[PDB]
């Protein structure tokens, strides 16, 4: 028996476990993969940076060789339009295998119990979730929980089991990402050498370059699903990007040497509703995924883990789940909708978006730093333009 059982130990599950422990709750985290393990999504927001400082991890970040992130340089190729989004507060580019392991060790330090295992089923008592089944070695185990937290990322465990809602996928923005790590990439000149670079051409055609260590850079090429299936495996997709997205690519990778195989993965934005219920909740990618063009996923996952523990504590302490879980739900929907709007606005009006950075700018900087979860003008501008556009 535990107060809280967390499925998965990415940024959402790890932060949820840490904050649950800070509220004095007993916590079991079941994670199916042995750490450290590779994972994509390497560029952090200023707000993720602040959580990391709060955990007391800043020195360890520098020690791990994670480059400082000055901001993101966005370059459009069809018109050479270029803009730079400065970082809100100091943050980093990370190798996720090592980063996720660091956060996980902090969770263990706070007294989270970990099991290597794959959660496979929930245990119900009528409508109520009261625990879970998981496989470790050759063997099925049972655990009982007051709240089962699904932090399974894009595995969307509770959705797949029909406990949570079905995925509602955004049909018009379906993309496939292909990526690999390289050495020998030409970096921007200081003070910008370790910025994230985003290159885009047509709508939903884009690429990233992220320095993740002193010598290594992550390259991604992201294109519409149909184009990928039509003209492209992940090697071919990356080559297509090198050829068609921007000349900056062939230039910077002139002397680059790939480390390890390339990979592809769905980049479909989705949302799952409901994502809270009696005895359970979802946090992070387990209920919602946004186009990672602005590198917000880890920041969002961490924030949701933190905010969920608040709700969880109230329920473990005897309050009916509705008021607290619905407050979490509404808080999450509020902030995620702002991110979603920013992204849709960018894809519709990428040039107008950029120029916004010369407009007396501060709001967007804060928003892209992650301040999306707390009167600002920007959210309404994005919302209004998108509604008009859709109506048109
Ligand atoms: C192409 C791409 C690029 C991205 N770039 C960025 C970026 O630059 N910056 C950024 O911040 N975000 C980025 N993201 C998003 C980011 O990767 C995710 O939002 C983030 O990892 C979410 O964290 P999570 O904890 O929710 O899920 P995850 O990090 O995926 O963690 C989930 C964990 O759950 C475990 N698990 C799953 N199912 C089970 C089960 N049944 N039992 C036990 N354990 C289980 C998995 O092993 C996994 O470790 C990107 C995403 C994509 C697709």
């Amino acid at each position: 028996h535990y107060d809280v059982v967390i499925i998965g130990s990415g940024p959402a599950g790890s932060l949820c476990g840490i904050e649950c422990r800070k509220k004095g709750l007993s916590v079991l985290c079941i994670e199916k993969e042995q750490f450290p393990r590779f994972h994509i999504g390497e560029s952090l927001t200023g707000n993720a940076g602040q959580i990391i400082r709060d955990l007391g991890l800043a020195e360890d970040m520098d020690a791990a060789g994670f480059p400082d992130k000055p901001g993101v340089n966005v370059i459009g190729s069809l018109s050479k339009n270029e803009f730079f989004i400065p970082i809100l507060a100091p943050t980093w580019q990370v190798r996720r295998s090592d980063f996720d392991d660091m956060i996980k060790r902090k969770a263990v330090e706070h007294g989270v119990e970990y099991k290597l295992g794959m959660v496979t089923d929930v245990i119900k008592d009528g409508e109520k979730v009261v625990g879970a089944l998981y496989k470790a070695d050759g063997v099925e185990h049972q655990v009982r929980s007051k709240v089962l937290v699904d932090a399974s990322g894009q595995n969307t465990f509770l959705s797949r089991k029909g406990v949570a809602g079905k995925r509602q996928i955004e049909f018009f923005s379906q993309q496939i990402a292909s990526f690999a790590h390289y050495k020998g990439v030409e970096r921007d000149l200081p003070p910008f050498s370790t910025n994230t670079t985003i290159l885009y051409s047509k709508q939903y055609h884009w690429s990233w370059i992220i320095p993740i260590s002193p010598d290594t850079d992550s390259l991604g090429v992201v294109i519409p699903k149909d184009l990928y299936y039509k003209e492209c495996n992940p090697d071919d997709a990356i080559a297509w990007g090198m050829d068609h997205i921007s000349p900056e690519l062939k230039r910077r990778f002139k002397n680059a040497e790939r480390q390890g195989d390339s990979q592809s993965m769905a980049d479909f934005s989705y949302r799952i509703e409901p994502f809270v219920g009696d005895g359970w909740m979802c946090i992070g990618d387990a209920h919602r995924f946004l186009d990672p063009i602005f590198s917000s996923g880890v920041s969002v996952a961490m924030k949701e883990g933190i905010r969920a523990a608040e709700a969880i504590a109230q329920v473990v302490a005897g309050q009916d789940w509705k008021a607290p879980f619905y407050a979490y739900r509404d808080w999450s929907n509020g902030g995620q909708q702002i991110w979603a709007d920013l992204i849709r606005y960018f894809w519709i009006y990428p040039i107008f978006f950029g120029y916004q950075m010369q407009n007396p700018r501060d709001e967007v900087i804060r928003l892209l730093g992650g301040c999306c979860f707390d009167g600002w003008k920007a959210p309404a501008i994005f919302r209004n333009a998108i509604e008009e556009y859709d109506r048109k």
